[PDB]
Formats: structure tokens, sequence, C-alpha cells
DNA sequence: GGGGGAAGGATTCC
DNA sequence: CACGGAATCCTTCCCCC
């Protein structure tokens, strides 16, 4: 078997730059500002300009100006790299029908029944690059190998607009030399319990008994590694469907007071079931996020579907439920609607 | 003993 | 920090055959 996997070049800001050419070039962050305090918020993503200076997801906008004091800040719409993404999927559907979504700028193909050999894997490859950036002007990076595992991570290395293969015979080579830090689905937390345990490279999982590897790392994520580790990974490309739709916000100012929440609150829920577009949720999820950038929620699972009358009422209560619970201010607040019929 | 869920949270990642 | 959004796995408790 044989995997493509797809990863769209720094998305959003090359969006940007799509929508703008002026744009290219220079350093362009797209930010998300939370309206608590000028310039308070994070960074989705941003081009390679600013990135080439530490300017990436996850730092907080103030921290860039610093480094990029210049460089162009747009706020995220989302909404509009949305579509933009949609259209692309769409595309590449008339290269396999096997293609699994893994988010916004992310797809799996399986193109066993296209291709023999990888030759034909990798020149189908640059077929559909061409296609792409021509059709929306986007480029994007192609990981090719037999799962969807060495897949991204082959597109991993060749980033950025690049394309890569990863035969057999490397993939050996990686289960030992490649750092297991790297491996999708090892993020800070994991990696360093396998740091103890001793497993620094991925075929090290082989070196403990399941039993002590398991109880460090659970079960489903020791299973993973191991089958990985053993070059017997084979997990099928599916269409995976939205399982919940939801909706947070930050306030201008920490708070526990019932009325100062609220409108926040019924905002998110006003909104979430609009995106719910005509889907019937029958769980409904409160989630709040202290004063200490922490996040506690409740929730409840109705027998029948949540109309949005019923949603305000329930909210409340999940909110009450959350203070009387945590002392702690909160600083934001959402919903989350879940079980949809 | 163990199936069956629900809920609250931990983890990873985009 | 300093934001949003979302899936999956995990621990835990609760009801019962
Ligand atoms: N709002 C928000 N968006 C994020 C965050 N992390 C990643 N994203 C965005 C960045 C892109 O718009 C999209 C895909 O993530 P990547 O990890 O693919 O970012 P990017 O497009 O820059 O990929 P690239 O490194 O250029 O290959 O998700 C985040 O923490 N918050
Ligand atoms: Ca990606
Ligand atoms: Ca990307
Ligand atoms: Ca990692």
């Amino acid at each position: 078997m044989i995997v493509l996997f797809v990863d769209f070049d720094y998305f959003y800001a090359q969006v940007e730059e799509v929508l703008n050419p002026s744009l290219k070039g220079k350093p362009v962050v797209v930010c998300v500002f939370s309206g608590r305090f000028e310039d308070s918020g994070a960074v989705a993503t941003a081009n390679y300009e600013a990135r080439k200076f530490g300017v990436k997801a996850g730092i907080p906008i103030v921290e860039a100006k610093k480094i990029l004091p210049n460089a162009v800040y747009l706020p995220m719409r989302k909404e509009v790299y949305q579509q933009v993404s949609s259209r692309i999927m769409n595309l590449l559907r008339e290269y396999s029908e096997k293609i699994e979504i893994a988010s916004i700028d992310e797809a799996y193909l399986d193109i066993s029944d296209k291709v023999r050999d990888y030759r034909e894997a990798y020149n189908l490859g640059l077929e559909i690059k061409n296609k792409i950036l021509e059709k929306e002007k986007i480029t994007v990076t192609v990981g090719i190998s037999k799962n969807k595992v060495f897949a991204k991570i082959a597109a991993d290395m060749a980033k950025p607009n690049g394309i890569k293969v990863i035969d057999d015979e490397e993939v050996k080579r990686l289960i030992r030399e490649l750092d297991i830090a790297d491996v999708p689905g090892i993020g800070n937390i994991t990696a360093e319990k396998l740091k103890k345990l001793g497993i620094n490279k991925l075929v090290d999982t082989l070196s403990i008994e399941f039993d002590k590897l398991k109880g460090m790392i659970g079960e489903a994520k020791a299973k993973y590694l191991i089958s990985l580790a053993r070059d017997e990974y084979n997990e099928p490309i599916r269409t995976r469907v939205r399982k919940s739709i939801g909706r947070i916000v930050t306030m201008k100012r920490n708070s526990r007071n019932l009325e100062e929440i609220k409108p926040y609150l019924f905002r998110a829920i006003e909104e979430s079931y609009y995106k719910l577009d005509k889907r019937i949720p029958k769980a409904i999820h409160v989630v709040a996020v202290t004063e200490d950038l922490d996040i506690v929620s409740r929730g409840r699972t109705f027998p029948h579907g949540i109309s949005k009358e019923t949603a305000y009422s329930e909210s409340v209560k999940l909110l009450q439920k959350i203070l009387e619970e945590d002392e702690r201010k909160i600083r934001a607040i959402g919903v989350r609607f879940s079980k949809f019929i």
C-alpha cells in the first residue's frame, strides 16, 4: 500500500498573501486578538519571512511585535481560509476515492489503486502540486510512504513547498535513527515519560515490557508505538466527521459574576448554534478558562436533541456548577455541542 | 467480574 | 503567556446482571 499526504504551506498566511499579493516577501503574521488589552492575543501562524525570527504560532502577539515591530499583522479570518481549504480538498478527490481530511490543511490519500511503485507516486505528487498551485495559487508539501504516520513525517521533512518519498528501506532506518519525539502524537509530556523509560528512539519501544511501557504512557499510545517500531503500522484512510462544534471567547477581564459572564456565554451559544447549520446535538458542555490559564468543563447529555432555548437554560446551570466548585476567577468562557443525532 | 456509560480531564495538534 | 478549535484516549464513578 502507498499513502500520499498533503500539508498546505503556512496556510493562513499564504491565503492572505494570495488574496493580497502585495504581501508576498513581507513578514506576515495572522493574529487572534482577544480584546483583553491592546495587542493581547496569540498567533495562529505566520509566513516564513517572519518565522525566520521565532515569530510562530502560540507566542503572544506582543512578543512578536518586539521582534518584528514592522511586520504585517492581520486578524485571523478563519471562515475565509475554511472555504479555500474546502475547494483544495474537493480538488484532491479527483485523485483518489480514498481520502481522509485530518485538518484544515491536511489530507491523506490512498493511491494504492492508482499508482504502482514509488516513482509513479512521486510523479502523481508533482501532478497534484502543480494542479493546486495553478488553480488556487497555493504551494504545499507532499509526503509519501507506506502508511499515514511515515507519510506525514516525510512531509514534515520536505517543508516548505516540497515533496519526498520514504521507501521501505529508509523506513527501517528511521525507526532507529529518527528521534522518538518527532513521531506524530508525541508531545512534550509523553516524550519526557519516554525519555525516562530510556526510549529515545522508536526502536527502543521494543526493549521494554509492554506492561511498564503501557502503564506509563497509556495502553493505546503503547500499542501505537509498538506497531510502528515493529514496522507493522497500517491504519486505513477514512472519512472522519465532526464530532462537535463549539465557540469560546475571552472576557474583557476575569470574573466570577454570573451576570458579568452571561453575555459572553450566550454569545458563544448564539454563534455555536448558527455554526451547527442544521445539526441537532444531544450533549452540551460549558468550558471555562481560569485566571491561571487552566481549563474546567461541566456538561450534560440528554435523551433528546437540544433546542437553543434549552441550551441557554442548561448552560447557565453548568456555569453555576463551575463557579461553586472552583474558586478561581474565570478568564474566558464558552460552550461545546456534541453527540449529534 | 465485567459490560455499559457518562463526566471531567489529560494530551496532542492544527 | 496569550487564542481557538477539536479529536482521542484515560481515569473514575455509578447501575446492574
Ligand atoms: N488559531 C490557531 N491556529 C493555529 C495554531 N496552530 C496552528 N494553527 C494554524 C496554522 C495554519 O493556519 C493551520 C495549519 O497549521 P500548521 O501547523 O500546518 O501551520 P502552517 O500553515 O504554518 O504550516 P507550515 O509550518 O507552513 O507547513 O493551523 C494555534 O495554536 N492557534
Ligand atoms: Ca498540518
Ligand atoms: Ca501546513
Ligand atoms: Ca513531538
